[PDB]
DNA sequence: GAGGCTTA
DNA sequence: ATTAAGCCTC
DNA sequence: GAGGCTTA
DNA sequence: ATTAAGCCTC
């Protein structure tokens, strides 16, 4: 445990990240939300406040397409297009052509995000999903 | 049957374009391929006499990955970079870190190919591939 | 008729 | 990161 | 400590 | 098209 300087929420390290950005996890992904959704022209129903409760905790969060752990695909170094490496799972717009909402939100990797695209509904998705969960088993990730 | 001013070749209107380009879809895949390579700073060990041959005709092609075939993609409206309409299924350098060459050379769809990306060994994307033909599957598209 | 491009 | 068809000179 | 970014 | 963490002002 120590406190984020932006929610003054008391996190264990994994909520925070490993280079120099001090603000948690859940405070960072807010943030990234709210400048995405003004940018994309995309509604946000969210408050910081239901989307933290929403978030929850590192150690409790895996993509809901691939079941990737937040530990594993931080495992496979993946860069943001910054491009800096990744070290938490974001949120899907399930139907690509709503906004966020916690009806339309759901936790997804990146590499599960960007697949899906605008391409595939959520429920073609949840198909792609097991078969990328294949290849991390193979690759002996969890 | 017409006659590409590129190869000579007399084909059928399946391998023509449906736009404002002249040249054939083999034609074509050969000049993108050779301008990608260079630009890439890939190898390719085609000629386009092997590639033409290669990559035959338009009823027989369809992609490594999902089975869909040439007029099943086209019947999605894929934009490719610039973007136009795509009509034709392009090459996977299965092995990501090599480059063209008739070894390394699988014929995939755009959507397959930008999803495999550098990620997904060639194996690893036959088992996606399979989830993306039940999306075809799905949406009426073989 | 060929060349060089811009990038979901 | 992966490519791909029409445009606009030459 | 918050803002605005660039884009596999 | 889909997003995402550190940098560099303010
Ligand atoms: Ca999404
Ligand atoms: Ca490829
Ligand atoms: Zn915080
Ligand atoms: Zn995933
Ligand atoms: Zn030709
Ligand atoms: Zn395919």
């Amino acid at each position: 445990m120590t406190q984020c300087p932006r929610c003054q929420r008391n996190l264990a390290a994994d909520e925070f990240y490993a280079g120099s950005s001090k603000m948690c996890k859940g405070c960072m992904t807010w943030q990234n939300l709210s400048y995405n959704a003004n940018k994309e022209g995309h509604a946000n129903t969210f408050t910081k406040a239901t989307f933290l409760a929403w978030y929850g905790l590192s150690a409790q969060r895996h993509c809901g397409y691939c079941g990737i752990s937040e530990a594993g695909f931080t495992s496979l170094h993946r860069t943001n297009p910054r491009g800096y490496h990744i070290q938490c799972l974001g949120v899907d717009r399930s139907d690509s052509f709503e906004g966020y909402s916690p009806q339309n939100a759901r936790l997804a990797c990146f590499i599960c995000n960007r697949i899906k695209s605008n391409i595939f509904s959520a429920s073609e998705m949840d198909v792609l999903g097991e078969a990328i969960s294949k290849a991390w088993h193979g690759r002996g990730i969890a």
